[PDB]
């Protein structure tokens, strides 16, 4: 260090050291028992950051000088057609140039070599249908709901303590997603107030805003009203600033205009007996003053993207100018209220009609572990909805990397030639696997290895590796189990981020002084 | 040179050296005559504050790269809940800790370590329901009224030799707002000047300032008026400059203009009945000459802070233009007067209809360290609301803690296994209580130590460290005693905050000149 | 200004930082999964050296600034006492110093925490005899004379091939060994020649030296001549002197501590004398022992005041390199052992191994106490040693328990070396002992705990009350001074 | 640019570091809670050694630069002339320079102040008479012949839990060596074994040796024989005792005979033993029979505990003994040896003074309340020195206090409000932790040890403040 | 600092300096009488002190 110019073998060795660096970080984040690092920057990061997913943290920041950036920026279309469970494309992608070293031993063609991962793409076809897989996933389900993967989702993060419960309950949410929706309606929130629960399910949407200190506490057979224009009037072409005029002669004109608005908008109201008002913008003062004598709650600024979801869970409404009321709109009514929780002030809507749509409370002390369960959360959803399309899953802790392992081995002794070398490199990849889960149980990982193989040996998918029982164990009899996309795309990319890097030999330009 | 990057040991110490660093600014704080530090730092702080109260001062300020704020945040959500006494909760943190310098000798996995504190939660309940805490407060009540936990917090103070009997007073105000809604609206002012008694109660809201020599002493059935916009009239959107005319005829046209201002302050003032008035800033001269014949007391540049809590103690009042007065103000009425406290004049609200704001005033011997009284009423007045809602407490001078660490220590090594070594660290953390304790008052923690258990050992519940005695005695007599709510959240808050930071060891830093 | 900034609080960590360095080296060491170690020097140093034995390579080197120095040259006096088979004393005492870091805490005085010394005096005694170490040796023995600690010693060790049936001979050495004498008359030599035994006890002392070519070759119902001053001086009336006095006797053999004279030497030749020139003090004191004795003067020295056992003196051929043989000794108090090896290195170990051997050896028959071996005593001792830390009064109690957890490492270092985990190892062994089985402890071959009697691993009765003394005063001494080693004191 | 230059103020400073250098050293080593230091040297020094008293120490060699050889060559005078105590004399002459900052500030004769010194033999006289204190040492002594000041000697001494009875016990041995009878034959070692008492006081000599494993193991109706030269049947001769090596030959013959004899017996013992039995005329072997004289009372090897012992008892004479001592085994133990020398001298002095002062500090704070009136009494200049030696004795209550394993702040309080009371009795109670009745305790000092311990104080405090330079250099 | 304890027990020694001012207030000096306007006791006292 300290002088730098890449050329030849000098060159390849940052990439080497850029991926074991990462490697070691990631590593942990892996299995039921995983750990949660900090980040702390400033001129635009309030405070050091938990980061449990690996994902979230690469994209953030570009810490220092080793090339590894790029790597990190193709993981995101991962995570938007599946991303997440644990870190585990990025770590097998590091470990394939551990054995580099034998390649300048090898001393050929590096490029004959990547012919080695074209053959990994057999091994791709091997571990298709090869692993018995599981059954289950039917629709919606009574055990096998959850337990699996999302348990193992939050397994690496800093909250399973009490976490595990919240995954447990996210299926739930899931089951209410499937059929007669997309990806929409779902939102969460968190509260101070510490309890062992930690969550709250609730049967309606969550939102936080409120009319003003006057208005009735409880509203009940409930109708719902949303304005997409909002409720002001007044500066369009000459609005000339807010106003006290000259005396009384001048002005009264214009009051008058807008008491025509109060009262075309207490008037529709009446008749359907309105118990609630949402509008999504900034909403005028005149009617606020009505609403509190009829008994009508309303809220200001209420966020679109929180409207939307509501109104699939209240039956809908078209959104037009003030003659919106009566049948176009439809109105759910079971109970709206205004709820303190624990501290900060909060409304709860429930009760809905439809039933497609529910919102999930969690509880906590407003630390910024408090916003780690934000995110969390968002991680346990995303992996229940692949698991009910995807109808299609295998075993966890380490079952699927001991069975393909031991099956690759023959691979390379039986395939004659240059083949040989690259196959079975790529082969020994998949062995640290079993180890790091091992590493981070709490046992001695050398007995773990040993007799881990003999278990998946024997041919019994189910086996797997048991980090608290210490020794080897039946995975099915756990409920852990990994989705089956997860599986598939690891093995496509994985292939190609190694392609981009050794590829290429001399990186041009940037330098110390 | 470099470029301050930490490796995995070093890294570790970074989240070391935040725990330690806090801990002996807090020690200092617990037990009998702690020091009292005041911290100016500059830069959007406006005052000079001076707090000997741990979660006071740690929430204000997010000092430097090291991680710690995180941890920091929660103990305020225990402050919602009761959170109060002595700051103990951070400090019994800091020293979980020390132990993982062992940690790295346990070679083993540092979250199955982890399992101690939600094992923890095995020892927060086992202080609950363990060790006969107390029974009694019915109901005003004579003699169990004080002398007890407020003593006990304020023992950890200097103070205590005259200052115990202002700890006793402050159950007085606990009383008068008895039955009326939870802990809420408590002003605390010290005086400069010295008595034995030190410390006077009045009936209603305190304020320091006065109109000017001139106006009635006291006014009764008192109207209160509480202007956003000050009485001064002047530049407006026309001037003139500085000036004073070519001669006497053009001066009376101004001089018209600020009669009328006073003419509307009295015509609308006197049919009010008006007995005085309050205004957030500065105050015209002219209208002093009206109030004072009048008969009405008004405060100029009154500080707002004092004036939102009057609002809930009158009945609040809509602040806006000289159409203030009548029924746009809602001033409750019993008797506002200002009362010679001792040495220095204050001016005392009292009589409130509302009842549910109430205020206590204490002197002191008039120096900036009389602000310590301010502190220790916080102390005071926080756990007597609890004692009358909690029903239940605990016997104090660390009675509770060694009992618990005996129970603790049997149990680590009856469970064989990896939990063991985790379940006996925290075992010994209650044995550091008792020594903190001891050193304070004045007398050698060695000896203390073990004399203690011995007693606690012989199955007495009763006894305990008497600070005063220098050894052990009966607590009950003593009347010590804590908060039934305050030993079930410090065990969870020092658990969960103790939990991320462990778990946590990734520091980033800047540069050494 | 100098060099070295460092006081009070700091001059702890620098003997703080010593005993560290040298426990996880030596760790690796112990029992029969040890490991051996190479190390590379200059100057006076030529090469790579292994040792197997932790005294050895401690002894050689002073490295670096720390210092450490004192604490290791300790170690070799108990390696005369007793001091081997596994070296476990340097370990335990390493571990004593890192609760010192408690001692800040203690804020207070350093020498009264030393009380905790006493404290171990009541500790160390405490379990040492609540527990029984093995129901009993009978003394002399058949079965049970060997077979057991010995072995242990040597399985550390790489001879344990033919070597462990050397070990178990060493035993009956100490059966002769035993009585009022304690430790003396035991000479030990390795031999030239070989056979599958590699080893032949002999009645009498073997001694290394000839006359000169000529002489007779064999002597019977010998007679021994011990004498303190020379033969080195007229000249004729020495040589006749000496003869005439000679022949009435019938002296078969003359034994000299020093330079011989060259006149006599001819005539010894004639008179069928055998004579020994420059032969070595040490031999010659306990000879005088085993022949009953003698007065050794001026020339006067002859007839009564000169005392000779006459069993049997020859000089005989063995395997290849020519030596002198004393037997058939009346008294029967002293005797001496030649071991005849394949021949190599480990046949050099020979002489290494039972100078270990008589020493274990000979108080085992005289403590008739011994404990199991594979850290069984150790594991007992701590989970008694828990209890006693609440009971004790005021500053005994928490420097009681901070004594009491260094018994825990022990188990923890047999099974590191194994290759199971330690975690593991620690919880199912504490619950072993606890119920009441001292037989019981650590078993490395079977990765569990299993009964170490079967085995024959037995420790004796004094490694472990000496060691828990010296193990205290040796550090006791390190905290009681900061800079150490100058000039001519005040 | 920069040899070294003092004169004055920076020659007082070099003084200065040499009484505060050995201070701290000392001070470790004083009371209760001493210290054992550990020193290295070359040049006819072969290894590191440790001495518990200062004075043996101090001696043996001069280490440097600074001045502090001539101060430390007065104390062996003092020991011999009465001794130990514990080390304080070196500790009391440091603290003096400590108030030479505090002159500065004064601003008049540094010299004058030199002038306090002979207030001082003066003082040492004013801390007798003005003081009550004594009211004992009567002959024998009932209660008050010990548990006194010896006891004060073991304070520092860590054996002192059992150790303090030892104490009381040396007086007993002194009473029968007073007299015209000179201090001489006077025999102590120590041994392993059980028993409260921890140590037996006997009849008669103590002496550690064997004849050979041949030899008879009881002997009675005992005859003893001492040879001046080098190596029977019809004396009945039971035991022989040789100053010198013994030729072989009779040893076989003794063996069986029944008779027990000593090799190379040290002569030191021999004619404390012949005292003792009566004597003997040493010469060639015409020596048996009346120009032998022996005692018969008995002769065994004893077993006291662990090891085997040769005692001699019975003692017809009576004018000497022998004291055995115990102990728990130790480069401590060999403390005791140190003590033993300690003890011995300060009962000598105890007879033939006839006064003694309270001990466990009860002199002391007396002393100091006493000694801040002195002062005003005298003219300022005189006064100033003087005052500032009172103030001097306030330290030795608490370093008493200090090394108890007792809070010393606390200590100081309650001590000076039972001696300005007005009763001489009450004192420091270590063993109490709190201020106690001395006299219950019975301890009291001999009036020597105060009346030198004072004047080698002064000295070592003079040699500093009346010489500007101790140095030496030669370069030009 | 040499105390090597709590600083503020040390504090009832200002309680003890009130006791220690009673002794002052109640043991020395004053005087007898001071009748108003006075032929001699006007002043020779106080005035010479100040000055």
């Amino acid at each position: 260090a300290g002088a730098d110019e890449e050329r030849a073998e000098t060159a390849r060795l940052s990439s080497f050291i850029g991926a074991i660096a990462i490697g070691d970080l990631v590593k942990s984040t892996l299995g039921p028992k995983g750990m949660d690092k900090i980040l702390l920057s400033s001129g635009r990061d309030a405070s050091l950051m938990v980061t449990n997913d690996g994902a979230t943290i690469l994209k953030n920041i570009g810490v220092d000088n080793p090339a590894a950036k790029v790597l990190v920026d193709m993981s995101r279309v991962q995570d938007d057609e599946v991303g997440d469970g644990t870190t585990s494309v990025t770590v097998l992608a590091a470990e394939l140039l551990r054995e580099a070293e034998s390649l300048i031993a090898k001393k050929i063609h590096p490029q004959t070599i990547i012919a080695g991962w074209r053959e990994a793409t057999k091994a791709a076809r091997q571990a298709l249908l090869n692993s018995a897989v599981d059954h289950g996933s039917d629709e919606v389900k009574f055990r096998q709901d959850l337990m699996n993967i999302a348990g193992t989702t939050l397994s690496s993060k800093l909250l399973t303590h009490h976490k595990d419960h919240f995954t447990k309950l996210a299926v739930e949410a899931v089951l209410r997603l499937k059929g007669s929706g997309n990806l929409e309606a779902i939102h969460v929130i968190k509260k101070l107030g510490g309890s062992l629960a930690d969550s709250y399910l609730d049967e309606g949407f969550l939102l936080d805003k409120k009319i003003g200190v006057n208005q009735p506490k409880r509203i009940e057979n409930a109708k719902i009203l949303i304005a997409n224009t909002g409720m002001d009037t007044d500066k369009i072409k000459i609005f000339g600033s807010r106003v006290r005029v000259d005396s009384t002669a001048k002005v009264a004109e214009i009051e008058h205009a807008e008491k025509e608005k109060m009262k075309e908008k207490v008037e529709r109201i009446l008749k359907h007996g309105i118990n609630c008002f949402i509008n999504r913008q900034l909403i005028y003062n005149y009617p606020e003053q009505l609403f509190g004598a009829a008994g009508v709650m309303a809220i200001e600024h209420a966020d679109f993207v929180g409207v939307e979801r509501l109104a699939l869970v209240t039956g809908g409404e078209i959104a037009s100018t003030f003659d919106h009321p009566e049948l176009v709109k439809l109105g759910s009514c079971k109970l709206i209220e205004e709820v303190m929780i624990g501290e900060d002030k909060l409304i709860h809507f429930s009760g809905v009609a439809l039933g497609e749509a529910c919102t999930i409370v969690l509880r906590g002390a407003t630390q910024q572990i408090l916003d780690e369960a934000e995110r969390s959360l968002h991680d346990a959803l995303c992996v229940l909805a692949q698991t009910v399309k995807d109808s299609r899953t295998v075993y966890g802790g380490g079952c699927s990397e001991m069975l393909m392992a031991h099956a690759v081995t023959q691979l390379a002794s039986r395939t004659p030639g240059k083949e040989a070398v690259a196959m079975e490199s790529y082969a020994k990849a998949l062995r640290m696997l079993p180890t790091i889960i091992a590493d981070n149980a709490g046992y001695d990982s050398a007995d773990l290895v040993a007799q881990l193989r003999a278990a998946h040996s024997e041919g019994k998918t189910t086996a797997g590796l048991d980090m608290k029982e210490g020794t080897i164990g039946d995975m099915s009899v756990l409920g852990i189990t990994e989705s089956f996309q997860v599986k598939r795309q690891v093995l496509l990319s994985a292939a190609e981020a190694a392609e981009v890097i050794l590829r290429v030999d001399n990186i041009i330009k940037a330098a110390p002084r």
